[PDB]
C-alpha cells in the first residue's frame, strides 16, 4: 500500500509538560489505526528553558497510569521546522504569539499554525501549563489532548 506521508510538531513553551504529552497520544492513536508509517510526529519548545531535558517526571507518571509510552529530550523549534511540517499545533495564545513571530522570519513557511485545542469538539480552546498546578491538571491536559488529538485525525493533512 502508499499515501503521502503528513508530519505534525507539537510546540509549548518549554517542550516539557504539554507538548510531549500530545506528541505520544498523537503517536500511538496513528499507530493503533495502522498509519504511523503515514505520519511523521515530533515537538517542541518556542524557549530555551528546558533543553536537553526530558519530560517533567508528573507527566510521565500520569502517562505510564494510562498506558501511553513517552520518551523526548526537550528541544527549541527552529527555522528549519517551519519548511519541513505539514502541521505546527500550539497549546496557548502565547504560543501561537511567538510561532508567528518566528515564522515571520523565516522565508519558506509550508507550515499551518494552529491552536490545537481549536480542534475540541468541547471546545476547551487553550491547553494551560500543568507546571504550577499539580497531578489533576496534567490528567486535564492529557484529556484535552486525547479529544483534540483524534479530531485532528479525522480532519488531516
Amino acid at each position: 500500500a502508499e499515501q503521502a506521508t503528513k508530519s505534525v510538531l507539537f510546540v509549548c513553551l518549554g517542550n516539557i509538560c504539554r507538548s510531549p504529552i500530545a506528541e505520544a497520544v498523537f503517536r500511538k492513536l496513528v499507530t493503533d489505526q495502522n498509519i504511523s508509517e503515514n505520519w511523521r510526529v515530533d515537538s517542541a519548545a518556542t524557549s530555551g528553558y528546558e533543553i536537553g531535558n526530558p519530560p517533567d517526571y508528573r507527566g510521565q507518571s500520569c502517562m505510564k497510569r494510562h498506558g501511553i509510552p513517552m520518551s523526548h529530550v526537550a528541544r527549541q523549534i527552529t527555522k528549519e521546522d517551519f519548511a519541513t511540517f505539514d502541521y505546527i499545533l500550539c497549546m496557548d495564545e502565547s504560543n501561537l504569539r511567538d510561532l508567528n513571530r518566528k515564522s515571520n522570519q523565516v522565508k519558506t513557511c509550508k507550515a499551518k499554525i494552529e491552536l490545537l485545542g481549536s480542534y475540541d469538539p468541547q471546545k476547551q480552546l487553550i491547553i494551560e501549563d500543568p507546571y504550577y498546578g499539580n497531578d489533576s491538571d496534567f490528567e486535564t491536559v492529557y484529556q484535552q489532548c486525547v479529544r483534540c488529538c483524534r479530531a485532528f485525525l479525522e480532519k488531516a493533512h
